[PDB]
């Protein structure tokens, strides 16, 4: 359902020059899961029904930055600023965005898609849109589904992310890496999940929450057994995600 906009030549050359400069950067600071969690969560703000919200650059905003579940994404808007201006015909939105892509990748997992054109918008959404880590499935549904518009499939594709880093109990008040390579990107985020509650590692009730719904099950199930297949569905539901009320 996408039609992407036009940017010039000079926009695009930007943007591939800025993916490398990201990976170099993302890389040797190891802050692949912050920018993730960056992107993937300041994309999740977006509402189908009134379209506001989503990945356009508003996580850049003091105002959303305060949000108290965005607490320690402000590191992660500041790591960035000094890359950023090196890029001034970049949108933030489009800079936050690619540096997802590329946490992504530079920790081993799927090359998603990226396109380039989304622009910085006035207003941030509304404090109260992002998933609850207390919270289960019919919530998961709440937000992705009727408020992000994303299936089943990609809500269990995406909660694979957290295959990578950690929480903080100075930012969440969760404590810990959910998986025993929280830099690399793959599929243990489902295997510890069904091997249970191992010392060290975290689970959220969010993440749990997939293990007892019977849509959810199965695919938890799937990537658990099948990496590829993992890397596959992440792919498509991290692109989806990355360009919610954009192009569309
Ligand atoms: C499914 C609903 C989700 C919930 C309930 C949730 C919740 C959380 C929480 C509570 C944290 C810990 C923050 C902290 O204390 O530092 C976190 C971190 C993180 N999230 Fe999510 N999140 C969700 C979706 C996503 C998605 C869709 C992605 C990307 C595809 C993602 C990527 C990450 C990453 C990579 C981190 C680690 C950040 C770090 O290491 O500093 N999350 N998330
Ligand atoms: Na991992």
């Amino acid at each position: 359902g996408k039609s992407y906009p036009t940017v010039s030549a000079d926009y695009q050359k930007a943007v591939e020059k800025a993916k490398k400069k990201l990976r170099g950067f993302i890389a040797e600071k190891r802050c692949a899961p912050l920018m993730l969690r960056l992107a993937a969560h300041s994309a999740g703000t977006f509402d189908k029904g009134t379209k506001t919200g989503g990945p356009f650059g508003t996580i850049k905003h003091p105002a959303e930055l305060a949000h108290s579940a965005n607490n320690g994404l402000d590191i992660a808007v500041r790591l960035l600023e000094p890359l950023k201006a090196e890029f001034p015909i970049l949108s933030y939105a489009d800079f936050y965005q690619l540096a997802g892509v590329v946490a992504v990748e530079v920790t081993g997992g799927p090359e998603v898609p990226f396109h380039p054109g989304r622009e910085d918008k006035p207003e941030p959404p509304p404090e109260g849109r992002l998933p609850d880590a207390t919270k289960g499935s019919d919530h998961l549904r709440d937000v992705f589904g009727k408020a992000m518009g994303l299936t089943d499939q990609d809500i269990v594709a995406l909660s694979g992310g957290h295959t990578i880093g950690a929480a903080h109990k100075e930012r969440s008040g969760f404590e810990g890496p959910w998986t025993s390579n929280p830099l690399i990107f793959d599929n243990s985020y489902f295997t510890e999940l069904l091997s249970g509650e191992k010392e060290g590692l975290l689970q959220l009730p969010s993440d749990k929450a997939l293990l007892s719904d019977p849509v959810f099950r199965p695919l938890v199930d799937k990537y658990a057994a099948d990496e590829d297949a993992f890397f596959a569905d992440y792919a498509e539901a991290h692109q989806k995600l990355s360009e919610l009320g954009f192009a569309d």
